[PDB]
């Protein structure tokens, strides 16, 4: 039933992600080939231009790139629980709408660490402290992410944990215009019932753990306000998916 249903979503999610945090965690602290460091100007300039042969504009550039992949495996991961792809188109553009800024930054914790964060899948390891050099207000806005992450990574979530995690961002019934309200707050409800399931059988002695991940969910959702906003500040294939 619910270890089951738990699994399902496990899979769609290993099938649809290819950098999971196990990957991420095994690069970081390098099982069996070591990041490519990026400090500063030189180093940046290498990664780019090749290692052999505005800065704050190109940083950022960077950060919106990882996005279009990103997406593109969220409404798969998406699409591919079936309860999601039982719901009426306007559902659906609605839901990932909304949902994928709140997953992008969940999943973000992942490949982050209180020293920097992995790039270019996993070949690049941009430093927190270059990125804390760079100009204001672009700094300003890198900060928060990595002060949300490193507070994130300390909950000890396991993949299994996030593949849940995610689908309860995205199947969420408060999501604005929505049409069919009570059949995503059913499927929300279930993917919660799992959510908590999971991490009591999986997280045995954590006991505040999911009402501390509910909180993570509320946070995520004012760090895409303040992003939103930060944003304003500073430039002042298939259907579905060419929406979102
Ligand atoms: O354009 C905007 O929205 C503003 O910029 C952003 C746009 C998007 C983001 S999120 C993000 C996510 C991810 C990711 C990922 C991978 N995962 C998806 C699959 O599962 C595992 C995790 N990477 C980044 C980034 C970055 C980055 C930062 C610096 C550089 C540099 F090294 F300078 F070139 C290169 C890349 C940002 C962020 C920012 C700033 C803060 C974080």
């Amino acid at each position: 039933d619910l270890k089951a249903f738990s699994k399902h979503i496990y899979n769609a999610y290993l099938k649809n992600f290819n950098m999971t945090k196990k990957k991420a965690r095994s690069i970081l602290t390098g099982k069996a080939t070591a990041p490519f460091v990026i400090h500063d100007i030189e180093t940046l300039w290498q990664a780019e231009k090749g290692l052999v042969w505005e800065i704050s504009v190109h940083v950022f550039y960077r950060c919106q790139c990882t996005t279009v992949e990103t997406v593109r495996e969220l409404t798969e991961f998406a699409k591919s629980i079936p309860s999601f792809s039982s719901l009426f188109l306007n559902d659906q553009v609605t839901l990932l709408k909304y949902g994928v800024h709140e997953a992008i930054f969940a999943m973000l914790a992942s490949i982050v660490n209180k020293d920097g964060l992995l790039v270019a899948n996993g070949s690049g390891f941009v430093t927190r402290e270059f990125l804390r050099s760079l100009r204001k207000p672009f700094s300003d806005i890198i900060e928060p992410k990595f002060e949300f992450a490193v507070k994130f990574n300390a909950l000890e979530l396991d993949d299994s944990d996030l593949a849940l995690f995610i689908a309860a961002i995205i199947l969420c019934g408060d999501r604005p215009g929505l049409m069919n309200v009570p059949r995503v707050e059913a499927i929300q409800d279930t993917i919660l019932r799992a959510l908590e399931f999971h991490l009591q059988a999986n997280h045995p002695d954590a006991q505040y753990l999911f009402p501390k991940l509910l909180q993570k969910m509320a946070d995520l959702r004012q760090l895409v306000t303040e992003h939103a906003q930060m944003m304003q500040r500073i430039k002042k294939p298939l259907l579905q998916e060419i929406y979102k």
